[PDB]
């Protein structure tokens, strides 16, 4: 009933990609267990460096395979040594770089929460179970991320549970129950830049399509609404472009549609303005003076957005 | 006339490649068949991991190759192992990441079908048969999909066919056919996205075109078209550069083409308005008020777009 | 001097790099050749898949290699497989996936023909010659690309010539002419999609442009020209985002410099049509009524573009 | 104790990735330590290249594996030659071309410091320390940085220091201290291309849309503030998709912000002055020759952005 | 102090990369050396194809490991033979494609001259020199043609030099002198392609920028330039799409800031005329009749940024 021990190290998480749903990590993992004492050179332990391992395993040498369960496809592996005690023990080390998979919620783009999963598990043994699982990182919250992507606001987040894989348990009935090591961080998305140059001139843009109820004559009002519409598609088009792209709206791609609506909705007003009347043409008494009633009305409907 | 089951697990569809179609599928494959019995350590079934299988071959373990027909250059090869039982029957298992292809439609694009398919064969034998397949997937279909890019519909279609592949036949005669496993899956694309935020703009942009006739002067009038026009060429590109490049119209690109047509035509009226007169000065009385005869006109040339 | 009949199977190509003037070819290589005979296991011919072909070739058995010559780069080498028979002829079959080059002329853009072309002789070897050359391809033109870019067209092309290789000849002195099959497949650009999205609102966009000489004032036409200028300046760019990349002007690309030059040309008129007169400040009678004149002559000149 | 001698030669830098901080270092990497002397064929140092190094190891040639702590991914090795001396000493000689991280400041973005700086410590050594360590370079500053991207103000560097990596370490006690090369080059982004045509180009704009106070009517005033903001969002567009892209705001993203301002602070100037008046329509005398006093407030502003 | 001749075909050169300061190169490469005489196979010469080459070495053939010194990353080594000859002479032959380095101006980007560079050398071996070094192009200009992105002014150099490498001569006092090939090709810029589609359009928007001089009154003229600002914005971000990135302002660039500058310098005269008058509101006679000596003013300064 193989033990096994388990010490995952993070070197570097980068790379998000939004569409995809991957990320990569770049680290080191250590896995320790007891086997067979066997003559070491002198009686220190001997180390074996990357070419050299396979060779032992062709003499009988037993070394389990351990595959990350949620990567996408074999990782990057730099440079891998073995441990062997003169008392038998056994230490596989080996740094990778690989790209990971998870479930992850993106819908409130400019002020994210996620939490970014390794799932390790031996590829062909069931009982050989891992004992127990460490990690590490070495960082200060909240600091010095005004200048760093985003804040890991979060730790550690250890799990080791058992999985059944129900599926062809007669290939050998009654064991098929694997050892599975889970890890979980979490991490909180930095506004500051998405706020500080997208949510503010999108506002103002926003805000600024509002002053045109302050026009006094109704041509001025309505051919500066194509401009103001134009404005939009532009400012849509600025964000998509440098914005992760999506398969949903974020918050800053509804506050998109927000624009695209306050402008239109104030074409109709503008139009409708000019044929309420009581003659043929008269603006409205009381109508062309939600100057600053249209603003309310945005605000208003946006605040419902939140909640 | 060897008998091969086949089990094949699906992990993730993801990353569709529109222009050249293509979809990137992960997950493990399994392979069972038995052979002459054989002495292992002890009785219980001997295990065979990664690099030692390659080893086993050259002491004569004939271990056949399986080629997927419809995959797009060889794939990444995960981890790999070997049941070797001692009653004979032997078990390969893969974990395999690789890019495939299928026929895809995307004309009807913001709302596709399509059919996710693997086809697999031996690469070099006839009479080794595959017995039966099976497929697992572990998904819910409508659920998360407002995070992901995708609904799936169907979930299992399997078909195990012979292929006759008639070309050169004398070198063997009377034995060419080759036992092909076929997999099928439906999926429809969420269009949730594409709406929201490419097919609700356009409209309200190609509507508030038609405002143009509301306008008094006609100066105005024939002004204001070109400020329109501008606004759908700009529209057009944030459509291009976001959406999914492809070498055909989709239902987005002909909405594109209708309200290039919509400002073309109104710029002819605006224009055939002015010079279809009685004497000097007037603008044709009725033909200005097409205010709510365009919009009328649009919607039904929008819904023969439609069947 | 051996004889070596040899079949290319062509899947598919798809992948156009207009730059660097290439196509990618997915497809599978057969090559035939009597040699000295042997004892088979059993008498039926021995198979040998893959690794273990590379281990026969360290017991002896010559296996040519067959370089693409018109390829860049090595391809991607799936499965292979060797046919070894008791008469001694051996089939060598092989999965290959590369990146092919041609000279691909595309200043005719939206109606391009191109030949795309394998060109396979043996590496290192002079007095053994190509029997003969199959390929297959099975599609049906006129048909489905509505759906990818090209067209087929006439389908299969075979030399199987000699080549000189004039330079250090004298290292091998009176024998340098090796054996080269050529493949070669015509096809011509599907213009479905460029036209009915590209050519057509283009076309609209001139036209409209016409339409400012029917503006009743010269600070109406003038400014207006402006705003035509501008939008021009956007297609171009919505144009060369989307389009693919060449180092030479297409024919789309002179249509774009036709709306500079027809707004350019108006700015002049409308400018000239301002300040020739027998009085200050009169609008030449007749040459703001160029209105059905700039049509006429845009045209013309439209037509020897042609010829 | 063995000693190591390390020399790093740089062949070059180049390409750094903003978002992922990090940079692609090509050069050479050498080796130089004593071992139990012995006899060369001859007596001149025996040379072995590459492929044949690993054939040595075999058969006990110690040689420490030099993992580069900072490279993202295993790099590419390329040439590689041993040469053992009859005197007992090795050269390793490897040339190698890997991605390398290092942490980078951007909020400066036009006038960056940056450190590119090499990592290097053995894989599995501790008591096998590194000797000196010497780097090639061969540049002058401030000079040739008319065409190169870099002005470099210090003179390289060398640490040589010591690591302690306190975890783990109850498996060997007493001794887990790893000696580590620190190699350290400072570089700046040379300001010329994204002043000459990026800062300025911006300055110009911002300038000339104070000049909307100078328009005589009101509607004049208000109507053209719309189109400045339509410009502003185009010149956003156009720095944030050719400039790298960053989390945080650069100094042209602060400059962006500020133009976004401007233009919206105009606009209300410019409405409050219609209806601060001593009767319902009068544009405040002194108000709107704001001319040259929003400039004055604009410069003062832009002074705090700098300290 | 072995002899060895070289000759190398060039296949193809394609694909500069206008950031690193890189281009590719797809072609072969020929070594001949004169060794100890050795029994072939009959007598002819032996021919040894790819994988079996390793082994010829094993058995102690001696084949030195010759490093592209300025090539990026080791290349693409495709088929490599040997031909052995009874008499002792060796030829190595090998198809290679791999992506080399070099020092690259691009200041004058339209019309630019270009050197590539290819720089051999052996790995490890100083006492054994390249005795003449061949290369092969058959690259004819003006002709070729028709037109391109390169023309070739010549054929080729072959230096063939000693190189000193002065640091750490002690590792072998006195002899560290190295035999290096340096083979360089020249190329001039096909301007055709940016002149037609890049130059031409920009000089009609800067020739129309000008004719804002002939708009009648002060505010046609000042809110018509602000429109002309938004085109060169949009112009500067198609240029900079389209166009490869640079460090450096090309003459293109220098062109935006041409136009950004006289747009600008407009602006200004368009305001002085208007408050240097005699009564308030009055535009000086003269000055705004610089309609054709801005023109004249704008012609002269681009003839003094040539010298």
């Amino acid at each position: 009933p193989v033990d096994v021990s388990v010490s995952i190290f993070i070197n570097k998480i980068y790379g998000v990609n939004t569409l995809e749903q991957t990320y990569k990590v770049d680290g080191y993992i250590v896995a320790q267990w007891t086997g067979k004492p066997r003559k070491t050179p002198g009686d220190k332990p001997l180390i074996v460096e990357n070419t050299q391992i396979e060779r032992w395993i062709n003499n009988g040498l037993w070394v389990p395979a351990l595959e990350f369960i949620n990567v996408v496809g074999s990782p990057d592996t730099g440079n891998k040594r073995l441990m062997l005690f003169p008392d038998g023990r056994v230490i596989y080390n080996a740094r990778f770089l690989g790209s990971f998979s998870n479930d992850m919620d993106f819908r409130l783009f400019p002020f994210d929460r996620q939490q970014f999963v390794l799932e390790l598990e031996p590829f062909s043994y069931n009982n050989q179970q891992l004992r127990f699982s460490d990690i590490q990182v070495y960082t200060e919250n909240i600091d010095n991320e005004e200048i760093d992507e985003w804040w890991i606001r979060g730790k550690a987040s250890t799990h080791i549970s058992d999985i059944r894989y129900d599926h062809l348990s007669s290939v050998q009935p009654n064991q098929n129950e694997f050892s599975r090591i889970t890890v979980r961080i979490d991490a909180v998305r930095n506004p500051s830049y998405y706020l500080w140059s997208f949510i503010l001139p999108l506002g103002l843009i926003i805000a600024a399509s509002w002053s045109v109820f302050w026009l006094e004559s109704f041509s001025e009002r309505l051919q500066t609404s194509f401009t103001l519409m134009l404005t939009v598609v532009a400012y849509a088009f600025y964000t998509s472009n440098i914005l992760p792209r999506l398969p949903y709206t974020t918050v800053i791609d509804q506050m998109i549609i927000a624009g695209y609506g306050s402008i239109f909705a104030a074409i109709l007003l503008i139009i409708f303005a000019h044929h309420r009347q009581a003659n043929g043409v008269e603006d409205d008494l009381l109508i062309q003076r939600c100057r600053l009633a249209f603003p309310l009305g945005f605000l208003a409907i946006g605040c419902v957005l939140v909640i």
